[PDB]
C-alpha cells in the first residue's frame, strides 16, 4: 500500500540485517531488510524469560509472588544487586533470577516442557541455565511470533492464570485502550548477535497483533534502537499509534 512503503522506508536506513514480523492470527506478514530472517533460527537470549516463566509457574517451582533474594555475589548490571520477583525480574531481565528459575526446573523437566509446548528446537544441551544464551536452543521470528500471539489469547498449553500471570509481566504502556506487551533480547554469547524485539499490541476490540523484531546485532550498538524502531513500525503499521 503507502503504509507498508512507509514501514519499508524506515528499514532503509537500517545499518544491519533486520527483519520485523507481524501475526494478527490469520496471516504471517514480514517488513525490513533481509526477509529470510523470519524463517531463520536463532537463539532466543532473554525471550526465553516468557517461555522460563510459564514453565516455572505451571510447574509449582516459583509463584509470582514469591522474592528472588540477591546471593551476594555482584551482577554484571549494578541495577541486578537486588531481590526480585519474578514479574520484576522479567522488566529487569535479570538473568541470574531466571537462570536460577532453570535450575529449579531441571533439565529433565525444561526438555519435556519444551518438547511437549513445541518451543523452537526444543534443544537445550548439558547446561540447564546456559541454553537459550549460547545455544542449542534456537527458534525462529515466525515461532517467537506464534508463540507470544498464542499466549496473550491465554491459548498455550498452560493453565489460564498462569498465562494471564505471565502476560502481564510482559506490560509495558497503553495508548487508550490499546496495550503494549514487549520483551527485549540480545544475544552476545553466538556469532552473529541477535536482537529481538518480541510482544503483541492488544486492541480494545477483543483483537492482537503479535509481533517480532529480529535484527543483528554488534558490540557497540544502541540499545535503544531495538525498542525506538518496533514502536516506529507499529506507529506506521496503524496497529499502536504514538498519542
Ligand atoms: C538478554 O537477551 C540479554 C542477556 C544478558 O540475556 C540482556 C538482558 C542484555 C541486554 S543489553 C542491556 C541490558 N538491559 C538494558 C536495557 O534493557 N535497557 C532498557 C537499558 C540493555 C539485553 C537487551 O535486550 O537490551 N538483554
Amino acid at each position: 500500500s503507502i503504509i507498508d512503503q512507509n514501514v519499508q522506508a524506515l528499514f532503509n536506513e537500517i545499518s544491519a540485517d533486520a527483519v520485523f514480523v507481524t501475526y494478527d492470527g490469520q496471516n504471517i506478514k514480514k517488513y525490513g531488510t533481509h526477509l529470510d530472517r523470519a524463517k531463520t533460527a536463532y537463539i532466543p537470549a532473554s525471550t526465553f524469560k516468557i517461555a522460563n516463566a510459564l514453565i516455572g509457574l505451571e510447574n509449582h517451582k516459583a509463584t509470582s509472588t514469591e522474592i528472588f533474594k540477591w546471593d551476594g555475589k555482584p551482577r554484571f548490571f549494578k541495577a541486578w544487586d537486588k531481590d526480585f520477583t519474578l514479574g520484576e525480574a522479567m522488566q529487569a531481565s535479570t538473568v541470574p533470577v531466571y537462570q536460577e528459575l532453570a535450575r529449579r526446573i531441571g533439565p529433565s523437566l525444561m526438555q519435556s516442557e519444551l518438547q511437549r509446548i513445541g518451543y523452537g528446537n526444543m534443544q537445550i544441551g548439558t547446561e540447564v541455565d546456559q541454553f537459550w544464551l549460547k545455544g542449542p536452543l534456537t527458534i525462529t521470528p515466525i515461532q517467537e511470533v506464534k508463540f507470544v500471539y498464542d499466549l496473550a489469547q491465554g491459548q498455550l498449553p498452560f493453565k489460564p492464570e498462569v498465562q494471564q500471570q505471565v502476560k502481564e509481566m510482559l506490560y509495558v504502556e497503553r495508548r487508550g485502550e490499546n496495550r503494549l506487551y514487549a520483551k527485549s533480547g540480545w544475544g552476545m554469547a553466538v556469532d552473529p548477535q541477535v536482537g529481538w524485539y518480541v510482544g503483541f499490541v492488544e486492541k480494545a476490540d477483543g483483537q492482537v497483533v503479535a509481533f517480532a523484531l529480529n535484527m543483528q546485532m554488534k558490540a557497540g550498538d544502541d540499545i535503544a534502537l531495538r525498542k525506538q524502531l518496533s514502536l516506529d513500525v507499529l506507529d506506521k503499521l496503524g496497529v499502536f499509534h504514538y498519542l
